[PDB]
């Protein structure tokens, strides 16, 4: 009887497991764009993924994650709200099983279709599983979907899904650069939060896109033909992999812009 997005184990069990669930610095949260404060010393954010090494895609029974080389400092994020380096080491989606909910974070409410997060260490750290016990250990680049137009850098991902089908599958994913996944303004939200998933660690420093990227229906249902389930059990589809809006609690949510 492990965590997932259900009945009997989703989101709103967590907490019994996790009891970090109902912290201080949990995520995602609602942004509220009116009380967001605009803070004239936040930076443009830097976004180096012109050496990024792709690794391999993997579904994981949650989500899938495309991973990449983090053993040399090759895809990194600084600038922004961040002090320091931050090396890419994997991204993932949270998705809907409908167009109209899908997003972890919401925006005065709106929920998106599905949210990209692209996560990152913190150098000084050494390594991953160091940094996630650091509460300036991650950081967490959020970046909503819509449905409307595809997106060409996306689908040699959605191409390879099927092959990744159930629980514990993997395949070669190389030479994929996830600058076809960035929309084109760089104007952000930010606040420290949290994993959304178990083990829930007050470990993120949030960074939020304002700008959404559009991506096809037919891209969109791609993602919602993968499976939670291992090859030979029963079909569950793997839809509305996303944790609600938490508390704000004692946070300023900043932006980067007006
Ligand atoms: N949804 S998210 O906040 O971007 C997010 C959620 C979970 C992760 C994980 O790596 C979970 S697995 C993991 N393994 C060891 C220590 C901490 N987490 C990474 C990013
Ligand atoms: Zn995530």
């Amino acid at each position: 009887h492990h965590w997932g997005y259900g009945k009997h184990n989703g989101p709103e069990h967590w907490h019994k497991d996790f009891p970090i669930a109902k912290g201080e610095r949990q995520s995602p949260v609602d942004i509220d764009t009116h009380t967001a404060k605009y803070d004239p010393s936040l930076k443009p954010l830097s976004v180096s993924y012109d050496q990024a090494t792709s690794l391999r895609i993997l579904n994981n029974g949650h989500a899938f994650n495309v991973e990449f080389d983090d053993s040399q400092d090759k895809a990194v994020l600084k600038g922004g709200p961040l002090d320091g380096t931050y090396r890419l080491i994997q991204f993932h989606f949270h998705w809907g099983s409908l167009d109209g909910q899908g997003s972890e974070h919401t925006v005065d409410k709106k929920k998106y279709a599905a949210e990209l997060h692209l996560v990152h260490w913190n150098t000084k750290y050494g390594d991953f599983g160091k940094a996630v016990q650091q509460p300036d250990g991650l950081a967490v680049l959020g970046i909503f979907l819509k449905v409307g137009s595809a997106k060409p850098g996306l689908q040699k991902v959605v191409d390879v899904l099927d092959s990744i089908k159930t629980k514990g599958k993997s395949a070669d994913f190389t030479n994929f650069d996830p600058r076809g996944l960035l929309p084109e303004s760089l104007d952000y939200w930010t606040y420290p939060g949290s994993l959304t998933t178990p083990p829930l660690l007050e470990c993120v420093t949030w960074i939020v896109l304002k700008e959404p990227i559009s991506v096809s229906s037919e891209q969109v249902l791609k993602f919602r033909k993968l499976n939670f389930n291992g090859e030979g059990e029963p079909e569950e589809l793997m839809v509305d992999n996303w944790r609600p809006a938490q508390p704000l609690k004692n946070r300023q949510i900043k932006a980067s812009f007006k």
